[PDB]
């Protein structure tokens, strides 16, 4: 039943719930004259929520609020960027004066920033080097390594099991890369791996766009990847 790109128009936000307190979010938005999904996860944190990531835009972040409050009812208090990408951050202006806090890395700010991107408010500390992990409310943050992007974290929910992989993890539907301008595309098998390593108990994998699956996501990501590499 997880809603797929035809069944979510753009500017509308759907909510499925992966686990007691677990949730992803999915939007739609049209890029490059092409219509993707995308997703992030929404945490209950006693009786607030935590929100990863962003709708993909100001108006789908205003919609996915909305939708949190009606479907869930309980405060979106704190914001996690996974990487400096407009699906990341795009919207962050929104939750700020919905009065979130948002946070990412040092690396993903200044990446935004960078990019013309929005700057999420507060600094993660202890993420700067592959392999590090912070506890950030109910969620454990992990930076793999560079891979999709080179700030790009992923997070995994404790209490479920839920691995969520960001852009750093590809659907099993899709075979191709994409637009790896920047990416890394010769660090991303190591860093898929050290995932694997840090996080074998995972028993659903989100991907940042298109369906959950289990850890098979991650041996397909690191297939698509390298065989983007030898084209
Ligand atoms: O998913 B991203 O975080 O990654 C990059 C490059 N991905 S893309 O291949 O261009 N693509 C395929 C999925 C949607 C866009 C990006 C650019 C613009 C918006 C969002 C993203
Ligand atoms: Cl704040
Ligand atoms: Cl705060
Ligand atoms: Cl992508
Ligand atoms: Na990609
Ligand atoms: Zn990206
Ligand atoms: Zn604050
Ligand atoms: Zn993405």
């Amino acid at each position: 039943e997880y809603p797929t790109v035809s069944e979510i128009p753009v500017g509308e936000v759907r909510l499925y719930q992966i686990a007691d307190g677990v949730w992803s979010h999915i939007a739609t938005q049209s890029f490059d004259g092409a219509v993707y999904p995308s997703n992030g996860l929404i945490v209950r944190d006693g009786d607030e929520l935590l929100l990863i990531d962003t709708a993909w835009g100001a108006k789908n972040t205003a919609a996915l609020l909305a939708e949190i409050e009606k479907q869930i009812g309980l405060p979106v208090t704190r914001a996690v960027s996974t990487h400096f990408h407009d699906d990341r951050v795009g919207g962050v202006d929104v939750l700020r004066a919905a009065g979130v806090a948002t946070y990412a890395s040092p690396s993903t700010r200044r990446l935004a920033e960078v990019e013309g991107n929005e700057i999420p408010t507060h600094s993660l500390e202890g993420l700067s080097s592959s392999g590090d992990a912070v506890r950030f409310g109910p969620v454990e943050l992990f930076y793999p390594g560079a891979a999709h992007s080179t700030d790009n974290l992923v997070v995994y929910v404790p209490s479920a099991s839920v691995l969520y992989g960001g852009c750093a993890i590809y659907e099993l539907s899709r075979t191709s890369a994409g637009n790896v301008a920047d990416a890394d595309l010769a660090e991303w098998p190591t860093s898929i791996e050290r995932i694997q390593q840090h996080y074998p108990e995972a028993q659903f994998v989100i991907p940042g766009h298109g369906l959950p699956g289990g850890l098979d996501l991650l041996k397909h990501t690191t297939n698509v990847v390298k065989a983007h590499t030898n084209r």
